[PDB]
């Protein structure tokens, strides 16, 4: 049919379904955004909806809001031109989610009814459904396609006349008539994958050319169904629902692969479940190729040479962009001559090579023992690493610096670029894309330099730091700069080269949310824990936090208090006389004996037939025992119960057929305490989520609506993690009075019931880590290291050790005992728990008395759960209600020990920076911008000694104290910073107060003082909690405002300072002319330097001196030497002390002695 | 996912009856003899040169 | 070495190639030559190639361009052949040494180690397999 948007002009817009609170709260919020943070800008709404209370009901009618609001629109904007489409999305993990998501919509269009009559008619009906597109992988997009399709797109693009293309299109027709077999099915899901990648490439080769086909009718139709990303393009379609995979790959069309996320202006973006695709976006960026650095930069140093740009307008401003990059490579090629090929001396690189690991600031760590440098020698003509058993630590760093400085580069200029093309204003009727301008943008940027082969390269960065164009002064996270790992091995098939390639990761999935919020989108996340405290299984939010600000949309506690309200009103437990009791299973070991010796009786022992039976190691003993112990007393105590039917054990372990030993034991145990109650029981061994993905629960479904007995089901945590209900239809015939009515009976209106007794077991492997490869895997671990330690939760020691054994290959054994310490740990753990009993309460009709069963591990850490309950489940308050009333043990706060470990880490981040920074003033020339870095350090701790509130912008000059405006720390300022110990672990320590700068002192000068009020620099600290590291207090804030002290002193006797020249600099700190002396003075202000200064500048004066102290120390001079001579034959004056301690009064004496012996010269 | 294509192709040979499943057979077990007999050489390239007997 | 510098000092390969004024997402410039005499080529005219210095780019406008892809392939064949002879050289110096591991010593153990030395020094490693390729249709001789 024609249905177009006529088919509204009748529909009354402003009838909508009452609102459940939900709703409301999304909208309010929303409101209340757009009248903040302005129109055009994104958000984020992390929405904590517990389940049972419809969260993908409440998106999906939000949903249907924005797609009629678009109908309105476009009935309004006719007259306007501009059909601005919104993109909405609906991404999720899982595919059974997204296409379950997707029907629940189709569902919601068609029978949404307001006021008895239904809210839209049957063409409207028609309409709206064809907004909505769902975007496979290829595989599944293509064995979608029927014969038709596919013959159609074939003949139309005329393919066909090509004889391979039919080969395989051939052999996967072939191959369809018997997808029944498994393994048949296998070899046509990746053959239809590569299929799909060929013909789609062909099309749009196609398509690029002069031979666009004309698709319309038929051929539209059926390259639509062939790619349903085509319908985006047309302005078909807004609604898509992918998942996160296919929303950070992007989805074809018949021209380009659209990337959604470079387009996001606008978009309106639902991630259900935001909490779980911090692991998601984690293991797409860990995926991502290593990239040889010496090849890298030697193509880079190369084919910038000479190469250029050329001159038209719409090249009207790239080649400037370039300009900064070729100078540091033609620098840096001199450097560490480039010419020559790399190659190590000495140790054994093909048995095992130099793994070197840098997080850009602060946590190096390399694999080597020993401190190799690289050396280049001139007879040989090779660069030799001294593979030793330092220098290419710096190289790596330097060729790393480059590298991203030249993508970041090309991001640059293909904005560039796309500004200069659309003002170009080309030829008249034809709409041409944004990232249209893309490819081409790249793509004619590297065939001018001739760098086609950093094309992959190139096209990967869009987007995970890409979104960025759609230093110890800067902001300065983790969650951005990202981590490096570098592994310098021979080069494969030669004998004497060697390659460094290097693996990174750009940015951390929470940079990639706070990307997509920064550009535009308005993601709305939902989940019920959307906001736990880990940040190794959810976003960090803390930084989030800092880097949205009023962006990051919250519940107030009137809406938080207005959705409980609904939650209680919709699973009523109390009122209806709906029971939880929860019991903490302990270990008990006898028991488990007593059964054993009733399952063997030709046995003896416990220990023989675990043995001889059970196939359990001797040392493994304890830990079978034990938690079988517990697994058994939990089947006990529920089929020993009359009415309980169905119980979820969830384990570390999947009870497979690999462990059937036990899987028989218990077998027999169900069997013996079956017979004694009277009971059937039915347990179900290796419940992994596949065979409820493709089999299994439809089995138990049968079973609970038609037969009777108990069942038990066993599976892990990951396995419940599948994505689908575990409910079964309510038959009254067997059940008969057992379930009750726990919602309002108002809405009471679906005859199911789901899990009514849950055994729970501690989690212990919860560290993240990727199966791809064995890189992937090593990026993991190294994100889950310097999340923790960027969080707070590592201290800078702990951090370190743990990063260097990780590149030596700890075990995953070893890594999880390190990980169990953090507090991470058991906020990840509560996760779990919460999200487990959760399961156990979806539905709508329930038992009068829930078993919730606990590991006996899990009382001493749901104890501490403190979080306010105000949207907790009715079951988890259970477990931690139960729990706290059992007596409260010794707790270790998080919020004191984090204050602890990130003093440490902001010390340590200044003392690194700060030594690299004045390591690169010392060479020569010192950069003005290195200068600029210098200065802008100095002049912030100069006007603000402390900070009210943690600044975004300097924010690791300064730690969060814990009393206001001093605290004692205990160090060695040059010496190890792993070492320091801060606040009140050391009470008695060095101070950084301004009692001990001694600034009270020296504002009280009458010279000096107009001096700082001139220039802002505060003149008594305020009290506030963030306080300048030791690092700046002890060696910028002392240094600086001795300078400043004594410069303002010399104002007041008609000196003129100058800027002391690049090529000293911080060797001397100010120079000065003094009226009827020409001779240049530089000074030092708190015989190597005097010699290097007059080797350029030849014989002058200088000035040692100090501001504050005691006045009356004698004045001193001396020659070059420093040896004390008298001040006619003196070229180096001294003032001890310039101004008074006990009452600021200026060292007239010493100004006088000052002046005479320049006068002496 | 060396077993994953080798599973894949183990599944398909019990149907080499079928001509469109021979086609498809021979064209991946093309493409995995390159796979499996590049991961060999690369194994034998290296210090673990797997002794080769009986 | 040296011919290639005095190669594009004349040609200007700082620039990037382009046409003027000629349709070729219909049909492109084919040219033919048998590096002897039998030269032929689509275009109805005579195609120079002309450098711009203010434009920055080397222009094909209606040789000159039969004179560039002649010389151009010139050199490119000779790399090929020197990359022959120089794998050769390769293989008589290193069969002299016996260091440990020369487990088979013939023309062609010695084969894929010499091309990925020779072009992991100079960095071509991008022409590596047009190196292999080329050992028999002309590495015979």
């Amino acid at each position: 049919m024609n249905v177009s948007i006529e088919e509204f002009t009748h529909f009354d817009f402003q009838l909508v379904p009452e609102p459940s609170p939900l709703d409301l709260v999304i909208t309010e919020s929303l409101k209340n955004h757009i009248e903040v943070n302005g129109v055009k800008s994104g958000a984020l709404l992390p929405l904590p909806f517990q389940t049972g209370i419809g969260k993908t009901y409440t998106a999906l009618n939000f949903l249907l809001q924005q797609m009629l609001e678009q109908v309105r629109s476009e009935l309004k904007e006719e007259n306007t031109g501009k059909k601005s489409k919104r993109l909405l999305y609906y991404v999720t993990d899982s595919v059974d989610n997204v296409v379950s998501a997707k029907a629940d919509l189709l569902k919601l269009i068609e029978k949404q009814t307001v006021k008895g009559e239904p809210r839209f008619t049957l063409e409207q009906q028609e309409y709206l459904k064809a907004q909505i597109v769902h975007l496979p992988n290829q595989s599944e997009q293509l064995l979608q396609c029927s014969d038709a399709v596919l013959n159609d797109v074939l003949i139309g693009f005329n393919l066909n006349a090509e004889r391979d293309v039919q080969a395989e299109w051939s052999a996967i027709s072939g191959l369809r008539r018997h997808a029944s077999n498994p393994e048949v099915k296998i070899s046509l899901n990746r053959q239809a994958g590569y299929f799909y990648r060929n013909l789609i490439d062909r099309l749009q080769k196609k398509q690029k050319g002069a031979d666009r086909v004309l698709l319309s009718g038929s051929l539209l139709a059926s390259v639509e169904t062939l790619l349903p990303g085509e319908k985006i393009r047309n302005g078909s379609a807004h609604v898509a629902f992918l998942t996160t995979s296919k929303f950070l790959k992007g989805f074809h069309n018949t021209r380009s692969r659209y990337s959604p996320l470079r387009d996001l202006s606008g978009a309106v973006l639902i991630i259900d479940e935001i909490d779980k695709q911090n692991q998601v976006i984690l293991s797409e960026l860990c995926k991502q190729q290593a990239q040889d650095l010496i090849w890298a930069i030697r193509t880079l140093r190369a084919n910038f040479r000479d190469h250029q740009l050329e001159s038209s307008p719409r090249y009207d401003k790239i080649e400037d962009l370039f300009e900064p990059l070729r100078e540091r490579l033609e620098e840096f090629g001199t450097n560490w001559n480039l010419a020559f090929a790399f190659n190590t001396e000495g140790a054994n690189l093909n048995e095992r090579p130099v793994r070197l690991f840098s997080d850009r600031s602060f946590t190096h760590v390399s694999s080597a023992t020993h401190k190799l440098s690289l050396k280049s020698d001139f007879l040989r003509r090779k660069n030799l690493i001294f593979s030793d058993e330092g220098l290419l630590t710096r190289f790596v760093n330097e060729a790393d610096v480059i590298y991203q400085w030249f993508l970041g580069t090309m991001r640059k200029a293909v904005f560039q670029y796309w500004e200069n093309v659309r003002g170009l204003e080309i030829e008249v009727r034809e709409n041409r894309s944004l990232e249209g301008t893309f490819q081409e943008a790249v793509q004619s940027l590297l065939t001018h330099f001739n760098l086609q082969e950093f094309e992959s390269a190139v096209y990967e960065s869009f987007d995970t730091r890409g979104l960025r164009q759609s230093k110890l002064s800067s902001s300065k996270s983790y969650h951005h700069t990202g981590l490096k790992l570098v592994e310098v091995a021979h080069n494969q098939g030669t004998r004497d080269t060697v390659n460094c390639k290097a693996s990174f990761l750009n940015t951390s999935p929470s940079g990639v949310l706070a990307d997509m919020v920064d550009a535009g989108a308005v993601i709305l996340g939902i989940s019920a824990t959307a906001r736990a405290d880990t940040v190794i299984h959810n976003f960090d939010f803390k930084y989030l936090n800092e880097r949205l600000g009023n962006k990051l949309l919250s519940l107030s506690r009137e809406q938080k208090q207005r959705v409980n309200n609904y939650y209680h009103s919709r699973r009523n437990y109390k009122d209806n006389g709906v029971v939880l009791t929860v019991k903490y299973l302990n270990s008990r070991d006898a028991f488990l004996d007593a059964l054993l010796e009733e399952y063997k009786p030709e046995a003896r022992s416990s220990h023989f037939i675990l043995n001889h039976y059970l196939g359990i190691a001797e040392s493994e003993q304890a830990f079978v025992r034990s938690w079988l112990s517990k697994l058994l007393a939990s089947i006990k105590a529920f089929i020993s119960s009359p009415d309980n039917r169905y119980m979820l054990s969830l384990l570390n372990r999947t009870l497979d057929t690999t462990r059937q030993n036990i899987n028989d034991f218990i077998q027999f145990c169900c069997d013996k305490w079956a017979k004694e109650f009277n009971v059937k029981t039915k347990t179900f061994f290796g419940v992994n989520a596949d065979w409820m993905r493709l089999v299994g629960y439809d089995e138990i479904s049968k079973h609970l609506n038609t037969e009777l007995g108990k069942v038990v089901v066993f599976s892990t945590y990951a396995s419940m993690g599948a994505g689908k209900n575990p409910d079964y239809a309510v038959n009254l015939a067997l059940e008969g009075e057992s379930l009750i009515s726990v919602a309002d009976v108002t809405y009471s209106t679906q005859l199911r019931s789901d899990i009514d007794s849950i055994y729970l077991e501690k989690p212990t492997q919860l560290l993240l880590s990727d199966d791809y490869s064995h890189t992937a895997n090593q990026l993991c671990q190294f994100h889950q290291i310097l999340s923790l330690q960027e969080n707070g939760e590592l201290s800078p020691k702990s951090a370190e050790n743990w990063c260097r054994q990780q590149l030596m290959g700890m075990s995953r054994e070893r890594s999880l005992q390190q990980y169990h310490q953090t507090s991470d740990y058991q906020s990840a753990v509560r996760k779990y728990i919460e999200q487990a009993v959760g399961r156990a309460g979806r539905t709508s009709l329930k038992r009068k008395q829930i078993l919730l069963f606990v590991d006996s591990g899990l009382k001493e850490i749901l104890a501490e759960e403190s979080r306010d309950p105000s949207l907790f489940s009715h079951e988890y308050v259970a477990l931690v209600n139960k729990a706290k009333s059992a007596g409260k043990s010794i707790v270790e706060d998080r919020a004191v020990r984090r204050l602890f470990n990130l003093a440490q880490r902001n010390n340590k981040d200044g003392m690194l920076s700060i030594k690299a920074l004045v390591h690169r003033l010392h060479n020569q020339p010192a950069s003005k911008s290195d200068i600029q870095e210098w200065q802008d350090i100095r002049t912030q701790l100069l006007r603000y000694p402390t900070v009210a509130f943690q600044p975004e912008r300097f924010n690791r000059l300064y730690l969060q104290s814990m009393t206001k405006g001093y605290y004692r720390y205990q160090g060695n300022l040059d010496g190890d910073p792993n070492s320091f110990e801060f606040f009140d672990r050391v009470p008695y320590g060095d101070m950084v107060s301004e009692e001990d700068c001694s600034l009270a002192t020296l504002v009280q000068n009458q010279y000096v003082r107009p001096w700082f009020e001139r220039k802002g620099f505060a003149c008594s600290w305020q009290k506030e909690a963030n306080v300048m590291t030791p690092i700046m207090f002890t060696n910028i804030y002392k240094g600086a405002l001795g300078e400043q002290a004594v410069e303002a002193v010399l104002t007041a006797f008609d000196f003129t300072f100058e800027e002391v020249p690049n090529s000293i600099y911080e060797r001397f700190d100010n120079r000065v002319i003094f009226a009827g002396i020409e001779q240049p003075i530089w000074l030092d202000s708190k015989s190597s330097k005097i010699a290097l200064v007059e080797e350029e500048f030849g014989p002058s004066k200088f000035i040692y001196v100090n501001a504050l102290g005691d006045t009356s120390k004698p004045i001193r001079y001396l020659n070059s030497c420093f040896v004390e001579t008298s001040p006619q034959l003196a070229k180096v004056i001294e003032i001890p002390a310039l101004i008074d301690d006990s009452n600021a009064d200026t060292n007239r004496t010493a100004v006088q002695e000052l002046i005479k012996w320049l006068h002496h010269s």
